[PDB]
Order: structure tokens, then sequence, then C-alpha cells
């Protein structure tokens, strides 16, 4: 029948919290958190009666050099007002002196909070990236250009009015091929490396031709190497994972909480990796260095700001918003750990249960409980780089553009070619619709 | 000030080894490392003096199940022949319950030793993954797809159906010479870039065959420039990523030291991944289980391995050798610390004094000492080995495939003929006799 | 312990300058900086005690060449009424012979300050890059060189003289397609990747057009390949790079500050390099001699120029600024060293202090304090603009050259003709207008 | 008429040196150098008569810190048996305390000495890297591999036996082209991409030139991506030019004089970039610390060896031997300087001289004088990323080499032809030199 124990604690999230409920009558039944599951079987193995009291500061714990003494929980154990401190009350140098521990419950880490890399959007046309929207005007219009410069050409040139029927000799006809449509299937042939029929003929033609050529060369070898220098640097292109990754940039800004243990140990650090990571805040002491951890969180969705924190407090929002990430390893390691007063009976008694916890698993379960939640939809990495219909894509759309509109042509030839004859002859049905049978007739004759 | 300590230490790697020189005398400089550094500023700030020792049944410590009587450093500090144990002691709740600990100085965990994924194997069909596979089906639907519509225009284009024979003018004969298998044809033969001898007329399928080869412009140069992104910067991955992912698989086989902390770590787990990992090995005892480390990197450095050890060990292993890293994050959480007796007034010293030296930053450059080297730096400068049959064997089975295809269509054709030989009113087998006699007539005649 | 030190200074940028803060009214913290981080440390080595003056009459010292009346902090050391004169003051003949300096704590010279090498206008031909114009050379003459010699064969094989008119058999009638014009066809032909309508039998004029075509592939493939080189990994480079670079051109045009340390030096020199800048710089005064250093930085900024001032003052501007480099190495060498008056005792002290500060290196820590910053890490990533009329521009010249050298020959051909037809007892300005008119009958017949 | 004055020197190159010659009886007439150049200009402007004596120690001086004495040149000014050190004697903080210095007169500093880049050598074959010997192999076997397949297909085919004479109908013969020779140019005219005439016409054959058309394609888009993997790497890949970046490595060896004043620097450093370089020095403190200059030159020429020494004996070695070079700018920075003894009336009379003469510039023409000599070939530094005929150019030899096969078989032809219409007709002679006439006819006809 001994005495009840007084635990003081401090209200973090998944940390000790209020039971979201009404009708408000409640003794140790307020409380229910990660640490109200950890008293509770602490005092399973142990056989003592907890009875929660919270601090009446709201702060952690910190010694004012000025008064030179402490406040918030740290000052409940000093005094004896209290004889747990089951909390987040990290392990440092300036505490262990005062008040005594047990083994941490839990790893610590400094981590770098980050936005997600949002995506691509190419757009699905992104095959046409690798030249300026003028060239692609300026090509076309040189392709206009050279084919009716051509037609031109092939028209005053005498040697280029040869003979056709050229396996029937001896006869009086002169043809050349080069009309106006042949014209640009010359140059539309000869655009796209696949050459074509109606080789120019006379010296006049063949240097048109000639050039053209050359021009085709250079812009097909220049679309196929700069389409190269995209997706080289793209996949040649890495995410930052790092902090001394984020060291070299100053597009992307640091941040921290004002005063906290993080600004700590930038000042007392030795890294010239990190010794330039304080000169860039110490720089800009107005708008990185925020107030706290409610406002780091704001400014990371709205900016590009690359707030640091403790790795555990990353982890629970992480889990609870996934635009976020955990950039870089861990740069610090501490711990948290239950307190006691100094000398007290009871350091060693949970020593050995955190221990026993341990050696049961339970400590892992208690953290998959707590720090999951609304299990998030995550994996979407795909990054394939490998051209999906993201990319190049619309070279389908402009295929089907053209098929289709190949078909009104079709109509427009039926129609033009049925109304010609017509006017010859039989006025316009029984000659349109013998031409559709003779289509429809499979002999190859007629 | 009063008499020496006894440091009872046992000898590893990179903790405390002895020292490669000459003068083999030497007496308390006999010992140097990690863990002998650590000492230095032990004694710098807390005063005392060494008499290191090394324990004469070399082993870290465990009971005898029917006498119970420690082993190792830990039996040593019971009866208080030895003092302070700094060494790769770890906290474990059986330890615990019997001498003390102090509070840890290094953190780790049981993670997964694996072969670097190499990059010399890469499959023999390697050349389809600068495309999607949901785009080389496309294409043949593409090319299946725009050779129908070929075939229908041109039938129903009234320019096409134009007159042949030209030594022969004015006649009533007409050919329409895009077939079903010549349209086929001309999408098969621009699609490789090799033109045709056939080529479309009559406007309306001079459009299908303009917007086709802009189709294939820009597919070639498109593999074309995603192959050379491959060939600049290559991105090599493992096949498992997690504990999970090995979970899964059966190809890799796992691994674990017998009777050691990691096998005792599965043997009582609970977690749902880890009873399935148990149940594996339980399975395949004397053929996964190895008896040693340094056996246990050679299962990984020669065979098709993985192996679980701790994660301190796994960090100098992977510094050491280039072949292997880690793989997955942290699975456990134990630490390393001083070992005293129980009720020795140095554990709270210690903990003070362990704490003090983090502030700074000595701990992590001390381990900063005594884990770096060589880095393995050759993740860079990209030595471009020469294409060859690991890498692009494959089109030279699908050639194989494609010729073996053909001769089973020529054999199909050659019956297909003589089955209408054999409806000019002759014997179907007799007629095969004479037709093969005729391909070896051998003259070009008739 | 005796009275303070006034410690006479000018201020300039980043060796002592004004705090940027609240609270106007400081006294003793009103100045910071490089400079001032110096004193931090001298006056910890060598006990004594602050009052920073500013010199009221803000130059650093000079002659009057009438009263001789020194000005700046120099004439204050003279009568005084002043002390240590740490600051950027010079140690130079003349000054020597008057006051005293102690050793140099920092080096410095005169070099270049010019524009970084942009890289965004590259030249309208810089498609000929990738090879070298020994072999743009060498190709015209390879395929000048095989067309002659597929001449030559072609009439040499008795197989290439073959049968023409396929619809007519048996006749004496025989060709030889392969003219000299044809023949140069064909070699352009294959070089451009567009085939021909011609094609070689005759087996001895096959390893002709079979060597020919391997050679095109080995050199558009290695034309594609070196040109996605240049768009992947840019260099850009300086057109000067020495000082005997810039002595050489006039198109650039150089700069220094009037009546200062680097005017001077121009003047009393006598290599014979720096006597012809210097034969510029008279010349063609009042139009690049500046009069203030921060007037001199837009005059490149702005302008195409180049400037000279110490060596310091450019590695704190490129710092500041990525616009602009340091050019070459340095010319002069000089040095910065503290001021005191002549006898006192306090020279010889400061040269021990100097001498102590540099073997830690506390020179080198606080010269990358006040130095570094931004650091300009921009040449990465490499952004990979798309081409357009800045770089690929030259081949639109080339083909409206093409196309203005083809009318001159279609004129040619045009004019060659109705000479023969002249030839045929006709008027040869008559027959001109006869066959105009045909070209202008537009009717496809005779 | 005052004392003549005694310095002390030692034998340093290009410092003081016994005069080249024959017939010995010398005063001052012996040593011949840098600084009897400098003592030479100094008695005169200040009118003294100087007596050269040589250091018996033939050390520059050092503490023996167990004797607590001096040794070599700065006991002699300390005992003042002389009382000039006209010298390399540089200056050090323990060396100050004891003697008295001039300003300096020349600016040290610790750079790297390493061997110039030899070369590329690619050998004049380089276009064919991209692909194995295994697959150059391959691919000729699979060319005359898919041509036998081809001509066996198209004699079975019975489809293939088309009618010959297309423009003269109705006849009766057959004919089809694929013969043994024809097959082979269907092949090469394929793998080339530039087509043929000639074209499959059965479905059997449409199959064998479907499927090597694809195999093409691979073929060429692989080397076109795998060239541009090549040249891409090697404009990529960039010489070491720093400290920082022969840090990284491992294959390249530091080195270093054995206790000389460059060990002295690394020991005492805290850079981080240096930290880790002695870390690599002390743990070869076998192999690179090798004695002296004299034995870290010739380690050089013979190793992978990076020696670090003073940055004036870098000057004087390459310019003596043009295979070396100054890889990286200075690390620290030091002066040389005329040592006095400890208050003596010469510190300042130097001082003024030497600023003097620095003024005038004689001391930069007293350094170009000996410290460039023999004046070297150097420039040498094409390196140009563009295509010359040091790489591809072998193209031209295969291409000279087919061309001169060609004729050898156009001589093939030649007689075959001529000896078997004279087996049926006149004998040998009277045939051949009418057929050399008949190709000498310019006339189309015959
Ligand atoms: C860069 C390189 C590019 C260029 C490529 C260069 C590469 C060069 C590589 C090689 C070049 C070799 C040239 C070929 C020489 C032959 C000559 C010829 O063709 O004409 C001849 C046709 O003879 C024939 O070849 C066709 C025969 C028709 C039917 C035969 C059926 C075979 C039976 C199926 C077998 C199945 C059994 C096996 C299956 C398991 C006729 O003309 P002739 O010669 O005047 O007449 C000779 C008459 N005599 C023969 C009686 C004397
Ligand atoms: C794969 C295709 C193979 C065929 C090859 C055929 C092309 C080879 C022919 C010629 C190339 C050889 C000349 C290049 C020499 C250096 C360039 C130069 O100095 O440019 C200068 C002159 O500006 C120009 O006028 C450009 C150079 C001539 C190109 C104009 C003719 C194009 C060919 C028309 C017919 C084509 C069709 C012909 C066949 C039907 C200025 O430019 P830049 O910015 O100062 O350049 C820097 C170079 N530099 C550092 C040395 C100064
Ligand atoms: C992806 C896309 C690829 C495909 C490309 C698609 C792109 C499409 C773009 C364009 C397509 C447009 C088609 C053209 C329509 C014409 C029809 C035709 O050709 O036949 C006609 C030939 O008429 C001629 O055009 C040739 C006449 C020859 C002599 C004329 C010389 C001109 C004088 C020099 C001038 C110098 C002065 C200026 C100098 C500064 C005849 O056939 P018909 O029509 O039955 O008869 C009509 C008779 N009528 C006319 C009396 C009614
Ligand atoms: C579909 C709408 C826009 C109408 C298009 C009309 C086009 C397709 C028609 C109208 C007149 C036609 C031309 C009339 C006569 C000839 C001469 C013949 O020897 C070849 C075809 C050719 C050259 C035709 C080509 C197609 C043509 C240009
Ligand atoms: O409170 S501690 O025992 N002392 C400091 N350490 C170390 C990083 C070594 C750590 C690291 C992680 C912890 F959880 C606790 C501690
Ligand atoms: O042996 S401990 O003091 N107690 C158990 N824990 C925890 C896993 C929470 C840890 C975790 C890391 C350590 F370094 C030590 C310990
Ligand atoms: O003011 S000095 O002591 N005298 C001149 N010298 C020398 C050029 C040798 C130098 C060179 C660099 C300095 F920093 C100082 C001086
Ligand atoms: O003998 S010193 O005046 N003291 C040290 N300094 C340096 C600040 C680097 C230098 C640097 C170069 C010198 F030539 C002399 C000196
Ligand atoms: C340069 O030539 C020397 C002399 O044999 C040779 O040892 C060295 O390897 C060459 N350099 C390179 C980079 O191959």
């Amino acid at each position: 029948s001994n005495r009840s124990l007084i635990v003081t604690t401090i209200l973090e999230e998944p940390y000790v919290l209020f039971k979201k409920s009404d009708k408000p009558l409640y003794g140790n039944d307020r409380f229910e958190g990660y640490c109200i599951d950890l008293l509770r079987e602490l005092s399973t193995i142990l056989g003592f009666t907890y009875e929660i009291r919270l601090v009446e500061d709201g702060k952690y714990g910190a010694q004012d050099d000025v008064n030179g003494q402490w406040n918030g929980m740290v000052r409940e154990l000093i005094d004896h007002k209290a004889d747990l401190a089951v909390a987040p009350l990290a392990i440092t140098y300036v505490r262990e002196k005062v008040i005594d521990f047990s083994k941490p419950f839990m790893t610590l880490g400094i981590s770098i909070l980050y936005r997600k890399p949002n995506g691509t959007n190419p757009g699905v046309f992104s095959f046409l990236n690798p030249l300026s929207p003028d060239i692609w005007m300026y090509v076309l219009l040189a392709c206009l250009g050279v084919s009716c410069v051509l037609f031109v050409i092939a028209r005053f040139s005498p040697y280029e009015w040869y003979n056709p029927h050229p396996c029937n000799p001896d006869s009086d006809v002169v043809e050349n091929n080069f009309t106006l449509l042949n014209s640009f299937w010359f140059g539309v042939g000869a655009l796209m490396q696949q050459g074509s029929e109606l080789m120019p003929k006379a010296l006049s033609t063949r240097i048109v031709g000639g050039i053209w050529w050359f021009f085709t060369l250079i812009i097909i070898s220049s679309y196929t190497a700069n389409l190269a220098a995209f997706l080289t640097v793209e996949r040649m292109e890495s995410p930052i994972d790092s902090a001394d990754d984020l060291a070299k940039q100053t597009k992307i800004e640091y941040g921290a909480v004002e005063d906290g243990a993080t600004m700590t140990f930038f000042k007392k650090s030795k890294i010239s990796t990190y010794d330039k990571m304080w000169a860039f805040m110490s720089s800009r002491r107005q708008s990185v260095l925020v107030k706290s951890n409610e406002e780091g969180i704001q400014r990371v969705l709205t900016s590009d700001y690359a707030f640091l924190m403790e790795s555990t407090t990353i982890e629970f929002v992480t889990q609870r918003n996934c635009n976020l990430t955990q950039i870089g390893g861990l740069i610090d390691s501490k711990g948290y750990g239950v307190g006691t007063p100094m000398g007290s009976p009871y350091r060693d008694k949970i020593t050995i249960a955190i221990l026993q916890l341990q050696e049961e698993g339970k400590l892992h379960m208690m953290k998959e409980k707590w720090w999951r939640g609304n299990g998030c939809p995550e994996e979407e990495s795909k990054e394939a780089s490998a051209l999906g219909v993201q990319n190049i894509g619309g070279i389908f759309i402009v295929l089907a553009a053209g098929l289709v509109l190949s078909v009104f042509v079709a109509v427009g030839e039926f129609l033009y070619k049925s109304k010609k004859n017509a006017q010859l002859e039989k006025r316009s049905f029984c000659s349109a619709m013998v031409e559709e049978l003779r289509m429809s007739l499979k002999c190859q004759r007629r």
C-alpha cells in the first residue's frame, strides 16, 4: 500500500494527448498517447499505481543563466514535486548533471524535411522540343519554297522534257513529270529520308535536289543529336539526397526553430559542411528561422523551404501528408528517456523494464501503432527513363489526324472524278453507282 | 588518486587491435584502435590510469544453462577481478540484470549485406528498353492499322486506277497496285527506312504516305536518342530493396550467424514478415546458417546470397571492399556500452563523460577516423564498354526466327500452287514431282 | 598597461564597414569586417585596447608635389596623433621611407577582370564544328574523286554495256547510263542517304558503290554522334587568356583607374608587352581610363571592355557577381601591411604576431569568411536549350545560295539549247522568243 | 674604409652556384647565381664590399630540441660570425623570434607537381570501337548468311518467277532476278540503308527482307548511339586541376620530402581537405615520402606520382623538362628574405633597397633571366574535340583499298569477256584491240 506515483508530461503529438470524446469526467482517463501506452506497460511489470499530472509551465526544461535556475518539467524533478518524467524529454549534457535518466527508449536524429518532387508533366507533344518553334515554321516554309522553285526550273529547262514511253522508242512525244503535285512530293519525299521516283534529270534540277538533300541531312542529324542531349541530362539530373548536396545549393533555402536544439548543434558544430550551413542561416536570420514546427510545415508547402527538425517529428508528418519526404540520413544522434530525480531508486528498475519490453518487441509495436496511420497511397515512383505515352505519345495524335484528313480528300477525289465524266454522259447517279460497283468488283480488270 | 584500472577488453576489428610496427615488446601500447582512442579522452576528463588486459577465454559473455556460469568479459566483472570493460559489448536485458552499463555511445541494428548491382548481365533482349512496351505494341497496331486504311483509300480513289504498260498506250487495262499484300509492304517498308518499289500517286493517298513517313522519322530518332541516353549514364539497381522485398522472393537465399544475436532475434520475433524469414532458416539449416562472420562475407562474395549482421560491421566492410553494399534500413536497435561492475560509481561518471564528448562531436570525429578509407569513389567516369553479344544478342535470335518462319511460308506457297496445278486435271502427287524438277531444271527460261 | 591605441583606418569593402542593425549609437562596435576580425586576434596575443577612429580626410596617402604635405592615414602617423593603422594600406618605396610597415599579411597583384564566356552567340555556321575543316575538304575530294573512278570503270567494264528498251528485245542498242554527269549524281546521291534512280550492275562497279556506301554510313554516324557530344557538355572559352593575348588584339579595349596604383605601374614599366599597353591608353585617354572602381565594373558589365585592378578586389567581386571572372595570372606583386609610426616598437611585435597566426592558418580561415559566399555554382546542370536560328541559321543561307546558283544554271541551259536551235539554220534571237512561247504554251504535249 | 661584409649562402640552384669554368683561381668570382646577382645590385646602391663565404654545415637552419640550439646558416647569424643571409632561407615563426629579416623578395607557395597528360593515341581505326570485334565478324557472317538463304528461297518460290518484258505483255517467258550476284547486292544494299532495285515480290522472300531490315535498323542505331557515348564521356572527362580533386583519388599517389617544411604544414593543418591528405601519407610512410627533391623528381617520371614541393622549385624544373607541369594553384603562402642578426642596423637599409629594386622592375628581370632557360617548345595543347585524322581517318584507308580492289576486278571482267567471245571467233588480239577502241569510241552506239 505504497504511495501512488506522480508523472509529469507535456502535450506533444503522438505523445500525451486528450482523448477525443464528449461527456467530460476523467481522472487518469484524460490522456491517450504513445507515452500513456508506455506508462501502462511499465506499471504492469513493476506493480505501481501512476497518477498523471501535467506540467504547469508547458516547457521541456532550460536553465536561465541570469537566474541560474531551471524551469518546465525538469524543475518538477529537482524539487521532488514529481518523480517520473515520461515524455519526449531528450538526453543532453546539461540535463544529466542535475537529474538522472533511464536508458533510451527511442532514437532521435536530425534530418531534412522537404517537398517531394511533384513530377515532370512534359505535355504530350514532347518530341517537338529539340527545335525552336521558329525552326518548325521555317522548315515547313522551306519545303513549300523549294517545291515552288523546282516546279519553275523544270518548266524552263529544255533537258527536262525527255521522251515518255521509254520502252517504246522512236515516237514523237515529250513529257516532263515535274508537275505541281509531284514537285511537293519530291520535297516531302526527300525531307523524310525515304526518297522517291521521278528523280531530277537535267543539271539545273540536279542542283536544287542536290542542295535540298544537304538541308535535310543537317536538320535530321540535328534533331537526333539534340534529342539525345535532352534525354542525357534528364537521366544525368539527380534529386538531392544529402545534407552536403543541399549545402552547395543557394536557390533552396534552409530553416530551423528559433533557439531550439537544432540551432544549438550548428553553432557548436565543427564540420566544414555544417559550418557554412550556419553561415547561410545567420546571414538570413529573418526569413528561414521561422518560429516553431507548426509554422515550419506551412513554409515548406508554399515555398522551396527545406526545414530541419528531429527525425521523429518528420516521421509523423510524412505519414499524415503524402506530399512530403525524409531527404537525407541522420545528422545527429540523440535519444529520449524516462527522467528521475537525482539519485533515486527508480533509474534501474525502469532500465530493467525498458530492455524487457525491447526483447519482446513491444516498443516496435507501439511505434508502428501511433506513427503509421491512415496508410499512404505512396508508391508511384514510376520515373521510368523509357519513352512512354507521357512523352512521345502525341505522334499518334498527328498520325490519326492525318489519316482522318485523308478520307475527306478521298471523298473529294471520288466526287470530282464522278462529276467530271458525268458532264459528258449519264447524269449523276448511274455514273456514280457504277463506279462504286466497279470499285466493289474484286477483279483487277475494270 | 589510487591504483590503476584493469580495462578488460576483447580484440576485434576496428575497435581494439595490435600495432603493426617493430620492437615487439611494448606493453600498454600493444593495443590501438577506435575503442582505444575512446579511452584516451576518457582518461582526460575523468582522471585514471590504465592496465589494459585481454580476456583469457575471449568471448563477450553468455549463460551456461547448466551452472549459470558466465563467460567472456562479464564473468570477470562479477568477481571484481577487473574494472571498466570498454569494448564492443552490447546492452541486453540478461546482462543488465547482472552487472551495469553506461548510456550508449554507438547505435546499431541488423541490416542486410548483399552484392552491389554490377550491370554486366543486362539481358539478351536489352535493346527493347529505350521504348515502353506499350509503344512497341502500339506501332504494330499502327502499322497493321495504317496499311488497312491505305488499302481502303487506294480502291476508293479514282485517280489511283491508272494505266499500266507504258510501251502500249490506248488500251482498257487498269491496275490498282496496292493490294492487301502490298499495302502492308508499304507500311513495313516505310517503317524500316528502306522505301519501296511502289509509291502512291493520286493525292488522297499521298497524305497517308506523307503522315506515316513523319511518324517513322520521330520514332526512330526517339529510339536512337534514348538508347544514347542509356549508354551514357548507366543506372543499375538492386533486385531487393528491403527486408519485405527479400521476404517474398526465393531465388536469393538468406543468411545469419548460428547462435548469435541475429539468429536469436528472429526466433523471438512475432512480426509476420520475420516469422516467414525464420520459417525459411529452420527448414534450410546447415546450408544457409554460417558458423562465423568471416565465412559469411565469403558466401556473399562467391555465391548468390544475402547476409544479416550488425549494422556497424557492415559499415566497415562496405568501405573496405567495393563489391558489396548495404540494403535497406535498420531492423532492430541496440547499443554498445561501457561495462561496469554492479554498484561501482564509475557508471554515472562516464555517463556524464560520454555526453560531454558528444557535444563537441568527438564521437563523430573518431568514427570518421576508423570507418572511412578508400571510399570506393569509382561510381563515376563511366568506362563506356563496347556493345557486344551480352547486350544485342537478341536480334540474332529474332533474325533466325524470321528465316525459319520464312521456310514454312515458302513450303506453304509451293504446296498452294500445286493444288491449283491439280485443279488443271492432274494428279496432286504427280504434279509435285513435275514442278520439283523444274526448280532443279536450273535454266532461266519457262 | 597604459592608455589605449587610436587605430586610424579608412572604410572600404570587405575590410572595415558599418554594422547593418538597429540602435544607431554604438561606439567601438560601429565597424566590423575582415580587417576588424584581424584586430580581435591582434589584441589577444599582444595585449592592448582600442579606440578605432576613421580618418577625417579619407584617402590612403600620397604626396602634394608642392608642399610635400602627406594625406590620408599616413599623414596622421607622422605627427603621432595616431597609432597602428591596420587597413588596406599597401607597401610602397615612398611610404616606407617615411613611417614603417610590418611584414605583409596578404599578397596581391594586378590582374584582368572580364565578362565570363556566355555561349549565346556561337556563330551562325555552328554546325560545321563536329568535324574538322580538313575532313569537310576531304569528303569533297572523295566525292569528286570516287565519281571520276566510277566513270572510268563503268566504261571499262563490258558487263555494264547492257541492253535498254525491255519492251523490245533482239536489237543492237546499248546504253552505259553512267555518264560523267550521272557519276557525280550517284556519288552525291549516296552521300546524302537518298539513293538514286540508277544503280550499278556489272560486279566491278558494285564494289565502288559498296565501299562508298560504307564510307557515308560512318561519316554521318560520326557527325550525329559528335554533334550530340557538343549539345550535352558545352565548353565555352575566353577570347583572351593572358595579358599577352590582350596586348595583340584591338577589338576588346583596355581599362584602368586614373591616377591609381595600376596606371602608375604601366607608366613606369619597361616590358615590351606593357609598353605597348601604355601606348594604347595614352592615345585613348578620357574614353578608357575610368575615374573610379565602381564605375569600372559598369564598363565591363555593360560594354565590351577589360578592366585592370588589384587581385583581391577581383576575388571579391567575382564571388558576388556571376557575370564576370578573372583572366590570367598576377602581373605585379605587392602587399598589405600594418602601418606604424617611425621608430615605434609595435612594428616588431606584430611581425612576430602575424607569423604566429599564419601557422594555425587563422589568416586563411578569416579570408574564407570574408570572400566566399554564393560561390556561383551554376556551372552545372546544363539547361539544354532548344536549337534555334542562333545555331543552325547557316543552312538557310546555303539553301538560298544553291537556288540562286540553280537559276544561273537554268538560264545557261536555256541559252545553250537555242544556240543549237540556231545551228538548225535559224536566227539566234528569233528562236529564243519561239521557245519562250513554248514554255508559256503550258500544254503537256510536243 | 669600413669593414667588408661576410654573407653566408648555400648551394641551391638557380641560387648560388659554382661558375662552370676551368683555370681555378677565384675570390668572390666563384659564385654565379640568382642571389649573386642580387648581392651585386644591393652592393651598388648601398655602397658596401661583400665577401662571400659558404656555410659549413650545409643546412638552412633548425632547432634541435634536445640541445636547444641552432645549426646551419641561422647559427652563423646568432654568433655574429656573419651578418647577411642572402639565401632561399624562408620566413617562419620559429626563425623570426631569434633573428631579424628584411621584407620578402620572392613569394613561395605549395603546389602540386605531376606529369603532363601524354596524349590520346587513338590509333587510326577509331570508328571501329563502339562494337566488339565479335560483332563485326558476326554482322559480316550474317550478310553472307542471309544472302545465301534468299538465293535458295527465290529458287523454290513459284510466285517469284514473274514475267520479264513487263512493258511488252502477252509473251511466254519467265525470269526471276535473284541470281547469286544480285542476292548479295540486296543484302549489302539493305545493310547500308541505301536500298536497291529488284525488291522481293513473293511473300516468302518478303519475310527475309522484312526481317533483315529490322536487323540493320538495330545495328545502325546502336552504332550511332554507342559512338555518342564514347564522344560524350571523352569531353566529359576532365584532367585534375586542384588539390581537392587530387584528394578524392586513390590511384594517383601523394608525396613529400621527409620531415621538410611541407610535412610540417599538413600535420598542423586544420582544413578538412588537407587533413585526409595527411592521413593517406601517414598510412603509406614507406613509399611516397621519399627522401628529398632529387629523388622526388625521378619518381614522377616512372610512376603515377604527384609530388608536392614549393612553387619556385616547380617553376625551375618545368622550364628545364617539358614533360612536367604545375597542376593546381598555391596552397600555402611564404616568402624568402635577406636575414640579419638580431637588432642590426641593416634590416631597414635592405628593406629600402628591395622596394627600390621592385619599383624599377629589376626583380622580375632577374627572375625571367634565371628561371626561364632554353625556351620550351611547349604549346601543343590541340586536344580538339572535333574529328580529325587522328580519329576517324582510316575510313579513307578502306575507301582507297576498295577502289584499288575494284580495278583488279575490272581487268578480270575485261579479260574474261574478251576471251569468251574469242573462242567463237578471231583469236585473241584483234578481238581485244577492237573492244578497247569500241570503249574509246565516245559515241553511245556500239
Ligand atoms: C561490297 C560488295 C557488294 C557486291 C557483292 C559482291 C559479293 C561477291 C560474292 C559472290 C559473287 C559470285 C557471283 C556468281 C557467279 C555465277 C554467274 C551467274 O550468276 O550467271 C550464271 C547463272 O548461274 C547462277 O548462279 C544461277 C543458276 C540458276 C539455277 C541454279 C539453282 C541452284 C540449285 C539450288 C541448290 C540447293 C542445294 C543446296 C541446299 C542445301 C549464268 O551465266 P554464265 O556464268 O555465263 O553461265 C555459266 C554456265 N555453266 C555454269 C555451265 C558454266
Ligand atoms: C555530311 C555532309 C558531307 C558533304 C560536305 C559538304 C559541305 C562541306 C563544304 C564546305 C565546308 C568547309 C568549310 C568550313 C571551314 C570552317 C568554317 C568557317 O570558318 O566559317 C566561316 C565562314 O562562314 C561560312 O561560310 C561557312 C563555311 C563554308 C560553308 C558554306 C558552304 C556549305 C556547303 C555548300 C554545298 C553543300 C552540299 C555539297 C554536296 C552536294 C565563319 O564561320 P565561323 O563561325 O567563324 O566558324 C568557325 C570556324 N573557324 C574556327 C575555323 C573559323
Ligand atoms: C503530307 C503532304 C504530302 C503531299 C503534298 C500535298 C500538298 C498539296 C499542295 C498543292 C496541291 C495542288 C494541286 C495542283 C492542282 C493542278 C491540277 C493538275 O496538276 O493538273 C492540271 C495541270 O495543270 C498544272 O498545274 C500544270 C500545267 C503545266 C504548264 C503550266 C506552266 C505555268 C506557267 C509558269 C508560271 C510563272 C509565273 C510566275 C513567275 C513569278 C491538268 O489537269 P486538269 O486539272 O484536269 O485540267 C484543268 C484545265 N483547266 C486549267 C483549264 C481547267
Ligand atoms: C478534296 C478537295 C480539296 C479537292 C481536291 C482536288 C484534287 C485532289 C484534284 C482536282 C484536280 C486533280 C488533278 C486533275 C488532273 C490530273 C492529271 C492526271 O494525269 C494526274 C492527276 C491530276 C494531276 C489530278 C490530281 C488531283 C487533283 C489536283
Ligand atoms: O543519451 S546517449 O546514451 N548519449 C549519446 N549517444 C550517442 C551518439 C553516441 C546516444 C545516441 C542515441 C540514443 F538514443 C542515446 C544516446
Ligand atoms: O539498450 S537501449 O539503452 N534500450 C533499448 N533501445 C531502444 C530501441 C529503443 C536502445 C536503442 C539504441 C541504443 F543505442 C540503445 C538502446
Ligand atoms: O612589400 S614587399 O615586402 N616588397 C616587394 N615584394 C616582392 C616582389 C618580391 C612583395 C611581394 C609580396 C608581398 F605581399 C609583399 C612584398
Ligand atoms: O613573411 S610574411 O610577411 N608573413 C606571412 N605572409 C602571409 C599572409 C600569407 C607572407 C606571404 C608571402 C610572403 F612573401 C611573405 C609573407
Ligand atoms: C607517356 O609516356 C611514358 C613513357 O613510356 C609512359 O610510361 C606513360 O604511360 C605515357 N602516359 C600515359 C598516360 O600512358
